[PDB]
């Protein structure tokens, strides 16, 4: 039935330098119809950001480096009135935060692409740097390049000390893994590693514990676009 929920989607797209990949992405976004879309690994340089244009999604905020490497973007649908108050872009293109409100209701979105190496330490550092901005209306999403619990890997291997430290930091900031909270017994994955034939959930949606009761539904979406599956959160 008709309602005022928003949907926030996160996808690591694995590059957007070829025109067709941009149209395939535009088609997929059009079909998913997210209020807000967090994309990682655009691989667009700070010179080439204007290449990313998606009909229906005219408001776009990007953080990019100088190389065809990393690159993150937050796209807001034309049907969504997100009045921003603050946009903080990583100079190296690994995260972007936008803060603002929809419907008089405040919302802080942090889109992160952690490096393959040192990911859990990287994410903890970003949280600390942004501590004053990450309030009780926060969603953090993206490709953390790490599991957060044992169920996030097919190996069932315990998570390392740096990941344990990351989880402590999340808890100190009143943040929780929304997907794992809604689906505690889930053994779904977003990424397949062919070298070891293993599967992992390295893409996450984390948020303020205060937003828990607003989190209606969250799901993983397989796709032909990328080597990562998307995740979608429906928020009251
Ligand atoms: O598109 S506006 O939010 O700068």
């Amino acid at each position: 039935g008709s309602n005022s929920h928003i949907t926030i989607l996160t996808l690591n797209i694995n590059g957007l330098n070829s025109a067709i990949k941009r149209h395939r992405l535009a088609s997929w976004i059009k079909s998913q119809d997210p209020s807000v879309c967090c994309i990682q690994e655009t691989h667009l340089t700070c010179r080439d950001t204007h290449r990313l244009k998606i009909k229906g999604w005219r408001k776009i905020y990007q953080a990019n480096g100088k190389q065809k490497k990393a690159g993150v973007a937050i796209l807001v649908s034309d049907k969504t009135d997100f009045k921003p108050t603050k946009i903080k872009r990583d100079k190296e293109g690994h995260y972007i935060m936008v803060k603002g409100s929809i419907q008089q209701e405040e919302l802080t979105i942090l889109n992160i692409y952690a490096p393959n190496t040192g990911a859990p330490r990287f994410i903890k550092q970003v949280l600390s740097d942004l501590q004053r901005d990450l309030d009780s209306h926060t969603l953090i999403m993206g490709d953390f390049n790490t599991p957060l619990s044992t169920l996030d890997r097919s190996t069932r291997q315990k998570v390392n000390k740096d990941t344990q430290e990351l989880n402590s930091a999340l808890h100190q900031a009143d943040l929780i893994d929304i997907y794992r909270t809604l689906h505690p017994k889930s053994t779904e994955y977003t990424f397949f590693s062919a070298p070891h034939h293993t599967y992992s959930k390295i893409d996450h949606i984390v948020g303020s514990k205060a937003l828990l009761s607003k989190c209606k539904r969250t799901e993983i979406i397989t796709n032909y676009l990328s080597d990562h599956s998307a995740i979608k959160l429906e928020l009251r």
